């Protein structure tokens, strides 16, 4: 009844243009057995959201990978949140929900704006600039980390980290071996900086820490907490930041829109985080037999969620091809759904609203001038150089 595809989602073919094969697995069924790393697969948009909105039975604290958890040794310790369900993932979620609150995100807005206005004027001044490493990567870099709280040294570490983190939620590749195999140093830096004497006061980090006489979290439980902040945070949002310049340089329309409203930008970078889903793929694990699309997985089986794919369905987006800056993203599965919906998606939309705005303000055009390189990962989708020029407005 379950269709089989020996299609491999993580391989550096697949990688390289996923759209034609997701439809594949789109059309093929609502429910697809992958062959090659014997998992089931959902990649419409009704499937994948039914996925992530039923945490009972479809969990994450067996791992959102591949690896299922009950079978085999976490390569790092669980995260309290990412890999935890209900109830035992409430009270950690309630306190990432107020660290990065509304109320937090007023504080840091200015300074935020001001460092975005100040990189692209920076970058207009140089004309020709990689929006990967220039913009992207060196932007956020910029903001976060110091609105983590930490120090300067070692930042280096930070986006290694993170690629390894999500190179570990695929399969037992090649990717996910070697970045394994990198992560020593990376590891002992970002275990480092979840000490509560190493995180400046008032950021992000101190402030998790002062959450333990709360009751939601205990001391012992903070530095997990922070590490979540330092595995999945920086690189999807560079990503994201990363493919909203791409989009606004391949559909130069939409860049003449942003520019006559620049209040389109909060909505020019949710746009850009549907069209590319900087978070492909996540893993849920059956806690019974469950009857999904018409077909019954059984207890304990991974099931392959496609964000990307149902954030393309045609089913549920009207050309979902196009980046329309004007389009309702409402329902969008870019930042997942449900009770683990992206906690931290106050600040990514932060940055990527500001940055954009600042473009929207001070750029004219965005043309590409030299070679796009794409940067492979288990699960991120995202650039490695997007060589562009910039003319001022
Ligand atoms: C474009 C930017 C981002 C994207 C595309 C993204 C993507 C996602 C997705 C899809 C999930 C759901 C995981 C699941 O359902 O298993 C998630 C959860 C999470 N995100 Fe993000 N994220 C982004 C930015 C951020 C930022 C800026 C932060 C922190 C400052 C953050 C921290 C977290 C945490 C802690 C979780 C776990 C929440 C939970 O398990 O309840 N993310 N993210
Ligand atoms: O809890 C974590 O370490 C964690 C890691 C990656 C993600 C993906 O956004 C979310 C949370
Ligand atoms: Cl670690």
């Amino acid at each position: 009844t379950i269709p089989h595809l020996a299609i491999d989602p993580f391989s550096l073919d697949f990688f390289d243009d996923p759209y034609p094969d997701q439809q594949t697995l789109r059309d093929a069924g609502p429910v697809v057995y992958l062959d090659k790393w014997n998992v089931y697969g959902v990649a419409r948009y009704a499937e994948v959201h039914a996925v992530l909105n039923d945490p009972t039975t479809f969990c994450s604290s067996r791992g959102v990978g591949l690896s299922d958890f009950k079978k085999e040794k976490p390569w790092r310790p669980p995260s309290l949140i990412l890999e935890a369900d209900p109830p035992a993932h409430t009270r950690p979620r309630a306190v990432l929900s107020k660290v990065l609150s509304p109320a937090t995100m007023k504080t840091i807005r200015d300074g935020f704006a001001a460092a975005a206005d100040a990189k692209v004027d920076e970058l207009l001044q140089r004309g020709c600039i990689d929006a990967i490493a220039d913009l992207a990567e060196a932007y956020p870099l910029s903001v976060f980390p110091d609105a983590m709280g930490l120090k300067q040294e070692g930042r280096e570490h930070l986006l290694p980290y993170a690629g390894l983190v999500f190179n570990a939620f695929g399969p037992p590749n090649e990717l996910r071996q070697t970045a394994i195999e990198r992560s020593a140093p990376h590891q002992a830096y970002v275990n480092e900086q979840c000490q509560r004497p190493n995180l400046a006061p008032g950021g992000f980090g101190a402030c998790i820490h002062a959450f333990t006489d709360t009751g939601e979290i205990t001391p012992d439980e903070a530095p997990l907490l922070v590490r979540s902040l330092l595995s999945g945070a920086l690189q999807e949002t560079v990503n994201g930041i990363g493919a909203a310049v791409y989009c606004l340089a391949r559909f130069p329309g939409e860049l003449q829109r942003l520019r006559s409203d620049p209040t389109l930008a909060r909505n020019a970078f949710e746009e850009a985080v549907r069209f590319e889903s900087p978070v492909q793929t996540f893993f849920r694990t059956t806690t019974r037999e469950v009857e999904l699309g018409g077909a019954v997985i059984g207890e304990g089986e991974k099931v392959l969620m496609f964000l990307g794919s149902a954030n393309r369905d045609p089913r549920r987006w009207s050309d979902p091809d196009l980046y329309d800056i004007t389009r309702k993203t409402s329902g969008h599965v870019g930042f997942g759904s449900g009770v683990h919906m992206c906690v931290g998606q106050l600040v990514a939309r932060l940055e990527g609203e500001v940055m954009l705005s600042a473009l929207a303000r001070k750029v004219a055009a965005i043309d590409i001038d030299g070679p796009v390189k794409r940067r492979f990962n288990n699960t991120l989708r995202g650039l490695e150089s997007l060589p562009v020029k910039l003319t001022p407005a």
